[PDB]
């Protein structure tokens, strides 16, 4: 079956969310598109990115380093299409901004309108973690941006019911 999301739950029309590991769910549900929360020269070291890479074996960096060499660094806010591998079709890198090194939030914005150009992804919550962005702030930008149908996967129980119950207000 195809793009097989179970155990979400519906917040608006086209955004669900789900108390999950991102990499879990790739495996289970093979999406047309996964997102990974990126940096601009797609050196996936630690977190989501990293977790992403390590279930491929590596074999997400070497195609990211080939990306990098012929292409240069995305911006922040920007995007680029690789191959999913054993995690989706798709992997579709984008990178929000890292306010714990000074960038913009304002970028968050122009970070989820990458998603607008995939029918269906899976992705973590852009910013969020170590990146420093007020989760439900990034929560409130995905809703208002977002115009396909998302599922969110937060790794979480305490940050998801803090985010079901802010949405809910
Ligand atoms: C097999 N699994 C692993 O190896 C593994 C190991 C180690 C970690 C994971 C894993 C973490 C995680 C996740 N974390 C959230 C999150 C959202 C966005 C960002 C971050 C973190 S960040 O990496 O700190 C910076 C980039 C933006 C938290 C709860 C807010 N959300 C969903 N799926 C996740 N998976 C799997």
């Amino acid at each position: 079956e195809v793009n097989s999301f179970s155990g979400y739950l519906k917040l608006t029309d086209n955004v669900y969310i789900k108390n999950a590991d991102i990499v879990e769910e790739a495996k289970k549900v093979k999406p047309t598109v996964v997102v990974n929360a990126a940096n601009v020269y797609l050196k996936h070291g630690g977190g989501v990115a990293g977790a992403l890479n390590k279930a491929t074996n590596n074999a997400m960096q070497v195609e990211s380093d080939d990306y990098i060499a012929t292409n240069g660094p995305l911006k922040v806010g920007g995007s680029c299409v690789l191959s999913g591998h054993n995690l989706a079709k798709h992997c579709l890198h984008v990178v929000g901004p890292n306010v714990n090194k000074g960038e913009d939030i304002q970028l968050l914005k122009s970070a989820y309108e990458n998603f607008n150009q995939h029918e269906v992804l899976l992705a973590p919550l852009l910013s969020a973690g170590i990146f420093g962005a007020d989760p439900i702030h990034s929560l409130r930008v995905c809703v208002d941006t977002v115009r396909t149908n998302v599922y969110l996967a937060v790794f979480d129980k305490n940050l998801y019911d803090k985010l079901v119950s802010s949405f809910l207000e």
